[PDB]
């Protein structure tokens, strides 16, 4: 990665960042917390470090291939919006990057460092990072076993655990924040068990989750 | 985070800070020492690092949603007290942050760094940190199984263990320091077993905890 | 903490310092080596880092409350000896700290850093550290099960192990160095088994521990 | 390695980089993720650090000898393309390296540092690294047990696992990207079980892997 | 410790240095490799760091008391050879240290840093370190179970293991290098079993250990 | 060690370098990868750090004594080739080192640092390192159980494992690169089982190890 005297300086990815990432993928497979951990360990990372984290993943090669295809689609879109102009790169200048240069496959470390440290800066690491997080979101969608519509509270299930399951499944859903707001406003109270459902409906439509959980504590 | 030649310099969150936090949440669930550990690992942290620590938490998504709602309430309060003024940001200036900018959802890393390193400084990391600790206190309240009124000394229980339980439950209570002072002055001596209660009452109302524990040592 | 180009620079407490301290308290409970480890891990620490180490302790809340009361007594004594003078803090100056400012409860990180880096320096971290070590000494006193007067050598016990026990119990005793010198000069030879006691008395009152241990080696 | 004030500074290889590499070779034997981990841990490395990583490998000495022979072939090719010219090295100059100087066997650390920090730079570490990755690719080829032509989907095998196996075996194949593209376009759909094969053929030749996996989800 | 821009800068003792030392004392008790590890972890250490390493030792308080007495004897000797002169410390000067100042009991961290960074330097850390290593040598002497005169080769014992035992016991012996040279020249060949003894005596008095071990390989 | 602003700066040996070395010697005893690990962990090391690594080795004191004798022989040879000249060391100069000064037994840390940072540099650390690696090579020779002449392929042994054994034993042999080349050209094909031997002889005398291993894959 690169960390900011004032100037931004280059640095190699640490061995325990790599070991942490590999352990995370080995243990947790693909889940939202794996994506959060990815963005955590890849702060200020170059495309070389991102490809470094991706290529060290053993197994799960179906998901890795899906991620490759997503990255290729985003790169082709970048090439459509940003057409490269033929010509000689002038002294004191750097070429404009392609989608493959952002993915680190056709660019050198010096070129990525120059794009990132330039003023104005071309943040290739955060763009490639954006594409990677997109594909990872697709993977987490495909590998989620349950749908949010099937999360129902058991007859003897404490409301707390039911909320744990509900928002666990909701975090993996692929829907805009408005759709998830609707799911919270409708499905959470709708799919509770009758004993808790009646009380929550007695609370009102504008209650917080704290009030809903403290209401069905005894039930 | 950011650490202070004299100037404050930016730095990425370390992998063992993240691993420490994730291990803490996995092992201890939600307790006061988890909050102390959070403030410990988040010294000088930016909102990006705070969201980094929060999003890497697997499970406990009910508590995470409650924390989201609390953060949204504090952000709306900030927006009420601090209304943004429409206009063009002048050269050599930075915009005043919203509640969502403090929460790191609508602000960039450069903007947070600029707000924190400015003179006068706008400490967005400590404000967002304050909100997070508030919501975490609410969670620790809701998830505490026992009330302080139910902590009673067993007939054969050593006074030391009874004090351990009493202040363990007291640390999770949500009450001002004056209320907790009253609880110490009344409930601790009131709820001891008769053999120790009579001796402590023979000591007097102004004895320290050291004197109370060394008094009921033999009992 | 703060580490000394020549200038003293601030730094956040490391995650493995915290993990080391928490592991120490979890494993060893309260013993002299725990205090030595505390002073070890808290070299150059600010009151914020000291409160950081104290608040991360799970359990043992009776001892933590005793430590709080001791810190409050030392703070009240500081307030008695150092009365604050009402007035406006002049430009280029910093206010004189209270006992609560030394304990880090009513002071900011910038104020502690300014007090510590000033010339003349107000070492709030070493003062608060002194109070903490005092209270910890009180706790170690209260939680010591055995008295030094009860450490007696068994009939078949090697003298070496008896000395191990004797100085183990002596390290936890609360007595000035002169009293401990008297205990070494009297109780050690007095409480040995007769076979070793007679030989040690044949050595003389001015023998070293090396000579005493090498004398009763065969016995 | 060497990390970039602006100047490139030398640094010794860290003990946990070495321990990470040795653990990787001990656990995973020879696989593509081992190569990715090698390039990960050897960012900015000198030939001395590369030989350091190679020589610390216990066992697998057949593969290490094959790697030695490959490195010798690449070095002889470098000597053929770059003939050394006899003469005295002028003041303010450095000799042009041989293949053995790139492999670090006949060059000193100061000479490698000088070649890498020079302008124009002679990147001996990335050249030797290239040769090493070449030989490692040969080894991974030889030690792959299965061919891509034999990866067939079981009758009750979920399509996801079959894709995992297919691209796992494909990653170890030695073929240009065009040949692997043909393998993806032909063998993947050809070697699926009939129930999934018919559906995938109903999709069309231009479907993505995401669509192919979400199509045969229920089958 | 203190590490050398050119100037010597102060630094706090690392948590894994402490953990390493504590683990070493817990596992290996008192042996020569423990002393080597002490000098290893205490490179450039101040008396505060040395007392830090010593006080964190749990148990073995007999040996710790012996070490205290040895340190006190060396300190009294220093006070005899270096008498302090009464007077006022002049501006731009520092007082000459006592034996207790070298032991870190009556001196501050600033005074130790000033003594060590001065020109001419007063190396209090290496002097106190010398005393500590002396006392540790006394302890290792007292706690050695076997004498070098009792190390004899078994009838079926390989010569290699017998040499391992011989020099293991010899490393713990308290004798000058000349005495140990005599022990090597006499006892090693004298105490071997007859089958190996006759061959070694056939070699001659001037053979190396390599020749002696390769001679009795088959026996 | 010492790491290169441009100037070479001194640094203490890290605790995990020491722990890594001690673990390596404890686990692997004496093998070539132990020597590679030694040179790995001792990059830029001073004689004090080399003696630090050597003295922390518990057990194996026969090998350590052999290493001492080898170091003494190399030191005596250095004294023969480099005779010290009697006289006063001039201001702005440093004395020429003896063999014992290179071994770190009769020289201080400041003298080693001065010898290494001087221009022209006297690399005492790499010289002492050379001697240590020499003695370690002698030890690895003596402790190798098998000779290269006895490595023969089993009747049902895969050729790959036989090559593993062959080059494992060859790496521990003490022979010049030409002798080892002859061993590769003769013994490897000579000592294979008849089924593989005939095929390898059908290949020809100029085949690579890759071709030899891929030829006897099916056998
Ligand atoms: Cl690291
Ligand atoms: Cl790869
Ligand atoms: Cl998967
Ligand atoms: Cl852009
Ligand atoms: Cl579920
Ligand atoms: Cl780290
Ligand atoms: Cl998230
Ligand atoms: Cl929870
Ligand atoms: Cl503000
Ligand atoms: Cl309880
Ligand atoms: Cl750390
Ligand atoms: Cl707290
Ligand atoms: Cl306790
Ligand atoms: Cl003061
Ligand atoms: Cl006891
Ligand atoms: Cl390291
Ligand atoms: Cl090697
Ligand atoms: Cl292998
Ligand atoms: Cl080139
Ligand atoms: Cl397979
Ligand atoms: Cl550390
Ligand atoms: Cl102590
Ligand atoms: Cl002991
Ligand atoms: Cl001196
Ligand atoms: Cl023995
Ligand atoms: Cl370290
Ligand atoms: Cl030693
Ligand atoms: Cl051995
Ligand atoms: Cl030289
Ligand atoms: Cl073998």
């Amino acid at each position: 990665p690169i960390v900011q005297q004032g100037q931004m300086v280059h640095q190699a990815i640490s061995p325990r960042t790599l070991n942490a990432w590999v352990k995370v993928v080995e243990e947790k497979a693909f889940s939202p917390e794996v994506i959060a951990m990815f963005s955590a360990l890849s702060e200020g990372a170059t495309p070389q470090d991102l490809n470094t984290m991706l290529n060290t993943v053993g197994g799960h090669q179906a998901a890795m291939q899906m991620l490759k295809e997503t990255i290729n689609e985003e790169a082709a879109e970048w090439d459509r919006l940003h057409p490269v102009h033929a010509g000689p790169i002038a002294p004191g200048q750097m070429r404009e990057p392609r989608g493959s240069d952002i993915a680190g496959t056709t660019s050198t470390l010096q070129e990525q460092i120059g794009w990132m440290t330039h003023n104005p800066p071309i943040p290739v690491g955060e763009i490639y990072k954006r594409w990677i997080i997109l594909g990872l979101n697709k993977i987490v969608r495909m590998y989620s076993p349950t749908s949010i519509l099937d999360i129902r509270q058991g007859p003897k299930e404490p409301f707390r655990d039911y909320v744990d399951r509900f928002y666990k499944t909701l975090r993996a859903e692929q829907a805009s924040q408005e759709v998830k707001n609707w799911m919270t406003e409708t499905l959470l109270v709708q799919n509770a068990n009758p004993d808790c459902k009646t009380i929550l409906k007695a609370l009102g439509p504008g209650a917080t989750l704290e009030e809903m959980m403290t209401a069905c504590q005894g039930v």
